[PDB]
């Protein structure tokens, strides 16, 4: 599923991202955003053999279970394939366990690269919400 912009902000919303760990939902909207264009079926190779999946691109070297990843972890207890439904239930809640884990939103390079320091209301303006 391509989900648009507001559209995701509400699903964002609705899942309990919104301030979680003081990230506004603009953050996670940005994330999305640069991470996969919104895009639930997207993946990436990363250069050592681990995947990421889905629309907040988690990756398969300690998040979820692809069965190629030798020696991974697969801490949020999910196949990988379950990052790509259109619905983003296991997405968020694997999002809200990596957020927690230390570094915050840094985990994404996407989001330090591309939203961090940068005006992200800008990415829920014009949303009903
Ligand atoms: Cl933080
Ligand atoms: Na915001
Ligand atoms: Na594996």
């Amino acid at each position: 599923k391509v989900f648009g912009r507001c559209e995701l902000a509400a699903a964002m919303k609705r899942h309990g991202l919104d301030n979680y760990r003081g990230y506004s939902l603009g953050n996670w909207v940005c994330a999305a955003k640069f991470e996969s264009n919104f895009n639930t079926q997207a993946t990436n190779r990363n250069t050592d053999g681990s995947t990421d999946y889905g629309i907040l691109q988690i990756n398969s070297r300690w998040w979820c279970n692809d069965g190629r990843t030798p020696g991974s972890r697969n801490l949020c207890n999910i196949p990988c394939s379950a990052l790509l439904s259109s619905d983003i239930t296991a997405s968020v809640n694997c999002a809200k366990k990596i957020v927690s884990d230390g570094n915050g939103m840094n985990a994404w390079v996407a989001w330090r690269n591309r939203c961090k320091g940068t005006d992200v209301q800008a990415w829920i303006r014009g949303c009903r919400l």
